[PDB]
C-alpha cells in the first residue's frame, strides 16, 4: 500500500496579510500570492497552507470571521481566490485553507441575531449566561486580556468568548449551529480545496454548567478549555457528515491539551483528524504566561520531539514546524540569529526540520533565514495578544510597561508577522505603499532576490534539502529513533525504512565537537551537509563537526 499524499508532502505557510502587496496599501493579497506560486513551486513545495481569507474585521487578523463564504475584502475578490486555486492546480499544487469555528466575529449575523433578544433563533449560536454574586459567570479568563465573559446589555446576560472580546464562541451543542458550520465547510471543499486545518480545534466543547476553575486549573486554563465532554463527539460527527465524502486532509491546531489526549484527535481508526499540529515542541521554553522564556537545552527539544513521535503512534500523524504565524522566527527562537551564525543556524534548523517523522511546514521566509524584529515600544506590536498582556500584567501593575516589552519582544507573535523580504527594493519589494507591520531593516543582507542567486544561501540549502526529501522515502514515512536523548551538544537520529537507513548529525553548539556513531554503524554515503569543510570517509565510525555543522547520512 502507498501513504497518502500529505505524509511525503512538503507544505508551506503563507500568512497573506504579509506575503506579497500588489496594489500599494500595505497589506497582502491573492494576488500577490498567485504572483509568486512560481517561486514557492521552484523552492520545490508541494502544498501551502493559507491563513483565514474570510471577509473579517480583522481585530485578529482573520481570525474573526464575519461571513465565512466571502473573501477578505483586502485580498481581493472571490474571482481572486478562484484563480489561486485554478493557479496551484496548473502547478500541480493544493490549497490547506484555515477553519476557524471555535468562533466568529461578533460582527457576524449570527451574533447581531443572536444578542437582540433572549429568544430569537439564534439566541443558542453561542453561550449566554447570567452573571453570578455581581460579577461574571465564573472566573473563566480570557487569552487575550481579561475575563472570557462580556456583558451585554440588551439583555443583561454575558457571551462567552475564550479569545478576543469580538470573538464570540460559538455553541456546538445546539445542533442547528453544527449543521450551519457542516454546510459551511462543504461550500468551500466544493471548491475543490485540498485541505483544512482547524483552529482550536479542542476547545469547540463547552463544560455543562460552567463552574469555576479550581485554583490549579486556572493555573493553566488553556487546558481545562480542551476538556470539554462532547469534543470527540463533536469532531466525530464533523467527519462522518463532512470529511468521509470528500478527500480532503485535515488537520488540527491543537492547542492546550495535553499530549496523552493527541492520539484520540488523529488515530485514523477513529475518523476524526488526519494530522496533528501540537505546541509541546514550539512552547517547549515559553512560560505559562506566555509572554516569558525559560532557559532549555537540546536535551529538552530532542525529548520533546520524541514524546511527540511516540504519540502518533501506528495510526496517526504528525506536522513538524519550527515557526508558524503565532511564534517568533525559528532561527531566533531555535538557532543563533547573530550576523556569524544565522545562516548556519538557519541551515541546520532546515536540516532538522526535513528530516523529522511526519509532514513538514515551512513558514514563509524561513527559507530565507528571517529573524525576530527589532521592537523598541510597545507601539510597534500591531497584535491584539500584547495588549492583552498589557491589560492584564501592566495595568494590573504586575509588571511595567518596560518588562513587557523586554520580554515579549522575544515571544510576540508579530515577530514572524513582518512582510516577507523579497529583494532590497523599497520596503523589501513587499509594497510600494506603507507596510501594515515594519519591514525588518536586516532586508538589506536578508532577501529572497539575493538567496536564490546564491548556491550557498539558506535559500538554496532548503530547496536541496526538499529536493532529497522528495527522493528518499525513509525520511518522509521512515521510523523516528534518537540516538541518544539526553546529549545537549549534538541531535543525532536516524530515519528507516525498508531495510535503508539515514542518520542526521546536526551540531547545536557554535563549537567544534565530535559524533560517534552508534556500534557497528558506519557512514556509506554523505547525501549533504552544511557548514561542513569536508563529507566523512566512507566506513567512517565518527564524524568530527564544525560549529553548527548539519548532515544527512545513508549508513551501514
Ligand atoms: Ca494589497
Amino acid at each position: 500500500p502507498g501513504a497518502p499524499w500529505w505524509k511525503s508532502a512538503v507544505f508551506y505557510q503563507v500568512y497573506p496579510r504579509s506575503f506579497k502587496d500588489t496594489n500599494g496599501d500595505g497589506i497582502g493579497d491573492f494576488k500577490g500570492l498567485t504572483e509568486k506560486l512560481d517561486y514557492l513551486k521552484g523552492l520545490g513545495i508541494d502544498a501551502i497552507w493559507i491563513n483565514p481569507h474570510y471577509a473579517s474585521p480583522n481585530t485578529d487578523n482573520g481570525y474573526d470571521i464575519s461571513d465565512y463564504r466571502e473573501v477578505m475584502k483586502e485580498y481581493g475578490t472571490m474571482e481572486d481566490f478562484d484563480r489561486l486555486m485554478a493557479e496551484l492546480k496548473k502547478r500541480g499544487m493544493r490549497l490547506m485553507v484555515d477553519v476557524v469555528i471555535n468562533h466568529s466575529s461578533d460582527q457576524h449575523e449570527w451574533f447581531k441575531s443572536s444578542r437582540a433578544s433572549k429568544d430569537n433563533p439564534y439566541r443558542d449560536y453561542y453561550f449566554w449566561r447570567d452573571g453570578k454574586d455581581g460579577h461574571e459567570p465564573n472566573n473563566y479568563p480570557s487569552f487575550f486580556g481579561g475575563s472570557a465573559w462580556e456583558k451585554d446589555p440588551v439583555t443583561g446576560q454575558y457571551y462567552l468568548h475564550y479569545f478576543g472580546r469580538q470573538q464570540p464562541d460559538l455553541n456546538w451543542d445546539t445542533p442547528k449551529l453544527r449543521e450551519e458550520l457542516y454546510a459551511m465547510l462543504r461550500f468551500w471543499l466544493d471548491k475543490g480545496v485540498s485541505g483544512m486545518r482547524f483552529d482550536t480545534v479542542a476547545t469547540y466543547s463547552k463544560t455543562p454548567g460552567f463552574p469555576d476553575l479550581t485554583p490549579e486549573q486556572m493555573k493553566n486554563f488553556a487546558e481545562a478549555y480542551t476538556q470539554g465532554p462532547n469534543l470527540h463527539r463533536y469532531l466525530q460527527e464533523m467527519h462522518e457528515k463532512v470529511f468521509d465524502h470528500y478527500d480532503a486532509v485535515t488537520a488540527g491546531e491543537i492547542f492546550g491539551a495535553p499530549l496523552n489526549q493527541v492520539p484520540l484527535f488523529i488515530d485514523s481508526r477513529r475518523k476524526e483528524l488526519d494530522m496533528a499540529f501540537t505546541f509541546d515542541l514550539i512552547r517547549y521554553d515559553r512560560a505559562l504566561d506566555r509572554w516569558h522564556t525559560i532557559p532549555r537545552t537540546l536535551a529538552d527539544f530532542r525529548q520533546t520531539i520524541d514524546k511527540v513521535d511516540a504519540i502518533a503512534g501506528e495510526y496517526g500523524w504528525n506536522t513538524f514546524f519550527l515557526g508558524n504565524h503565532d511564534n517568533p522566527r525559528a532561527v531566533s527562537h531555535f538557532g543563533d540569529d547573530r550576523p556569524q551564525w544565522r545562516e548556519a543556524s538557519a541551515k541546520a534548523l532546515a536540516t532538522v526540520t526535513l528530516t523529522q517523522r511526519g509532514t513538514p511546514f515551512i513558514f514563509q521566509g524561513d527559507e530565507l533565514g528571517m529573524t525576530n524584529y527589532p521592537f523598541k515600544t510597545l507601539q510597534d506590536f500591531d497584535d491584539i495578544e500584547v495588549k492583552g498582556f498589557f491589560q492584564d500584567y501592566v495595568e494590573t501593575g504586575k509588571a511595567t510597561a518596560e518588562e513587557l516589552l523586554t520580554n515579549v519582544a522575544l515571544t510576540s507573535r508579530d515577530n514572524a508577522r513582518t512582510p516577507f523580504q523579497w529583494d532590497d527594493s523599497a520596503n523589501a519589494g513587499f509594497t510600494t505603499g506603507k507596510p501594515w507591520l515594519k519591514v525588518n531593516p536586516n532586508y538589506t543582507e536578508i532577501n529572497a532576490a539575493r538567496e536564490i542567486g546564491d548556491p550557498k544561501s539558506v535559500y538554496s540549502f532548503y530547496r536541496n534539502l526538499i529536493s532529497i526529501r522528495h527522493e528518499t522515502p525513509a525520511l518522509s514515512t521512515g521510523s523516528y529513533r534518537d540516538i541518544d536523548p539526553s546529549n545537549a551538544d549534538v541531535y543525532a537520529y536516524t530515519r528507516s525504512q525498508d531495510g535503508e537507513t539515514y542518520l542526521v548529525v546536526v551540531n547545536f553548539k557554535a563549537e567544534p565537537r565530535s559524533f560517534t556513531l552508534p556500534d557497528g554503524m558506519h557512514i556509506a554515503e554523505t547525501l549533504i551537509e552544511s557548514s561542513s569543510p569536508a563529507a566523512p570517509a566512507a566506513g567512517a565510525a565518527s564524524l568530527e563537526l564544525q560549529p553548527w555543522q548539519s548532515g544527512i547520512y545513508k549508513v551501514k
